[PDB]
Parts: C-alpha cells; sequence; structure tokens
DNA sequence: CCGACTCGCATCAGC
DNA sequence: GCTGATGCGA
DNA sequence: GTCGG
C-alpha cells in the first residue's frame, strides 16, 4: 500500500507517535499511534473519512477525528503548533542521537543545549554511549543495503569460526528473511560450552577478534551475553569509506539458541501468530524456551530444541523458511 | 471504569 | 564500597 | 490512545 495511498495520514500519526515518546514520555501512546499508523499502512484503500478508519483495529475515536481534520484541511493544528515549538522541536530532534532518550534530551534542552553544535560544544556532559551516537549521527540513520550486509556477514562468520570452530553464529533480523535493506546487524552467538545449566569469556573472545581485524570500530556496551557497538566495512583505498553501522552480538545458551534465532528473526506479526497458535495447541513460547501448558494452565519443563524446524513440530505447523515469515 | 499496553548493560540515587 | 532504580535501545 | 475485562 503505497505512500500515495494513505501516506499522508501515516506520517501524521508517526509524527504524533514520536512526540508522545520523545516529548510527553507516554510510551504507550507512542505505541498506540504507531499501531494505528501501521494497520493503516495495510489498508489498500485511500481512506475517505475518519469513520472509515475507525473500523480498523487500533484506530479509536480520537484518531478518527484527527484524520477527519487531516482530510478536510490538509494538516493537523496540533502538529503545526508542535512542529514550530522551540523546546518540543529541539527535544524531539536530540533523541535522534543514540544514547539520548527523552529524559536526557529534555535535560539538555533545559540548559540551552538544543543542536548537535551544542552537543559538540559539550562532550563534557555526554556519557560514553552518547558521544558515539554524536560521532556517528549521520552514519547511523543510513540503511544498510543487502550486499553490504551480505559482506558484513562474511566478516562475522569468518572471524567467529577463526576464533573457534565450535561457535555458531546467525545474522537474524529483517536481513535473514530476505530484506534488500537493513538498519543494523543482529548476530546470535552460541557455543557447546554454554548451556543454561552452566564460560564467561565466550563473547569477549569474539568481540576482541573483530576489533583486531578492525571491523568493530567502537563499543556502546558489552557484558557476558550482550555486545552492542559499531562496525564498518573496509574501503578500497580509493573508493569512499563505507558508513559506520550498528551491530549487536548476543550470546545464548545452546539449549535456547534456536529458540532465540526464530524469535530474533521472524517478523513481529509472525511471532504473534505463532504464540497465538502455540497456546491453542497447548504450548507456550517465549524467546528462551518452549514449555507445554498443563491442563490447569500450568507450564511444564522446557522440551528439547535443536533446530528451528523442531519448534513447528511441537505445535503442528509446517516449517516456513524465513523468507515466507512476513506474518 | 479502569489497567494493560521484556531485559542486559551503563549510570545514577541512595545507603 | 554495594544494592536497587531508572534510562536506554532493541 | 485504544482495547477489553
Ligand atoms: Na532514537
Ligand atoms: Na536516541
Ligand atoms: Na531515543
Amino acid at each position: 500500500p503505497q505512500e500515495t495511498l494513505n501516506g499522508g495520514i501515516t506520517d501524521m500519526l508517526t509524527e504524533l507517535a514520536n512526540f508522545e515518546k520523545n516529548v510527553s514520555q507516554a510510551i504507550h501512546k507512542y505505541n498506540a499511534y504507531r499501531k494505528a499508523a501501521s494497520v493503516i499502512a495495510k489498508y489498500p484503500h485511500k481512506i475517505k473519512s475518519g469513520a472509515e478508519a475507525k473500523k480498523l483495529p487500533g484506530v479509536g475515536t480520537k484518531i478518527a477525528e484527527k484524520i477527519d481534520e487531516f482530510l478536510a484541511t490538509g494538516k493537523l493544528r496540533k502538529l503545526e503548533k508542535i512542529r514550530q515549538d522551540d523546546t518540543s522541536s529541539s527535544i524531539n530532534f536530540l533523541t535522534r542521537v543514540s544514547g539520548i532518550g527523552p529524559s536526557a534530551a529534555r535535560k539538555f534542552v533545559d540548559e540551552g543545549i538544543k543542536t548537535l553544535e551544542d552537543l559538540r560544544k559539550n562532550e563534557d556532559k555526554l556519557n560514553h554511549h552518547q558521544r558515539i551516537g554524536l560521532k556517528y549521527f549521520g552514519d547511523f540513520e543510513k540503511r544498510i543495503p543487502r550486499e553490504e550486509m551480505l559482506q558484513m556477514q562474511d566478516i562475522v562468520l569468518n572471524e567467529v569460526k577463526k576464533v573457534d570452530s565450535e561457535y555458531i553464529a546467525t545474522v537474524c533480523g529483517s536481513f535473514r528473511r530476505g530484506a534488500e535493506s537493513s538498519g543494523d546487524m543482529d548476530v546470535l552467538l552460541t557455543h557447546p560450552s554454554f548451556t543454561s545449566e552452566s564460560q564467561p569469556k565466550l563473547l569477549h573472545q569474539v568481540v576482541e577478534q573483530l576489533q583486531k581485524v578492525h571491523f568493530i570500530t567502537d563499543t556502546l556496551s558489552k557484558g557476558e551475553t550482550k555486545f552492542m557497538g559499531v562496525c564498518q566495512l573496509p574501503s578500497k583505498n580509493d573508493e569512499k569509506e563505507y558508513p559506520h553501522r550498528r551491530i549487536d552480538i548476543r550470546l545464548i545458551p545452546k539449549d535456547q539458541y534456536y529458540c532465540g534465532v526464530l524469535y530474533f528473526t521472524g517478523s513481529d506479526i509472525f511471532n504473534k501468530n505463532m504464540r497465538a497458535h502455540a497456546l491453542e495447541k497447548g504450548f507456550t513460547i517465549n524467546e528462551y524456551t518452549i514449555r507445554p501448558l498443563g491442563v490447569t494452565g500450568v507450564a511444564g519443563e522446557p522440551l528439547p530444541v535443536d533446530s528451528e524446524k523442531d519448534i513447528f513440530d511441537y505445535i503442528q505447523w509446517k516449517y516456513r523458511e524465513p523468507k515466507d515469515r512476513s506474518e
């Protein structure tokens, strides 16, 4: 459903969602507007009235009205007022820097810090994460074309294997489902030396390696199971430098790896469909395990999982390739 | 009418 | 010092 | 803001 179809309504709503998250700090209002704006992007019909829209799941009365004012006039008075509000402007913008959330942004704008220049004038009051968000502001808002991701995947599989032949790594996310474009790289790692009933240097030895070969240029966080940081593909000595990109590497107990792979892969709507369908078939699925729901509602022990396919067998579902996992 | 709408890591509040 | 809260991102 | 117990 193209941008000309019902794009104007959707940008409105998303603009409204941003301000609820960034200025009002009303995360559920943020997720509301988003939810409305998303189902609206599904509807294959240039919407003609708020009434029409209200028939959808997630469009309530108040949004129906906003669409009504949008449709009649071309704009929403609330947005325009918000659009040219100084503090709201600067607050909403500053959150675009990774590491600055609405609380930090609101604090910066309190003491006059409103623009990247202001941030740059004040490395002092920026934690480590925020400086990397500043540093890579432009690079981080860029998407990653699939061939770059495919290239990045080469480096990650090669060096991980080179650290140990026992590691298992899967780039998940949209990419794994076939998407011609991604916004970050989501690596799921595991070893046979790591069960849920069990070493605390398994992730550091892969992180280190990828810094030795100068793939990982920066670090936002690293612990015993999650690394978040920056990487960038090597340039041609003549051809321009690639933009730095965000990467996440996550260590998972091998007895839960294929559970996490499915979850960190499958689309949102797919994942609900399956945890909708798993319950009616008597099992419960979270990111970690699959447990059988006993008669009176009580979940039992987690059952073996050793493939993605396995989990479909438990719930009586044909395995679906990640490419066909849109919903 | 009224509550619902996950978690590992950095960092701060408080002891 | 250490525990727990809160922010952030995802 | 929206849904629903
Ligand atoms: Na952001
Ligand atoms: Na941010
Ligand atoms: Na933010």
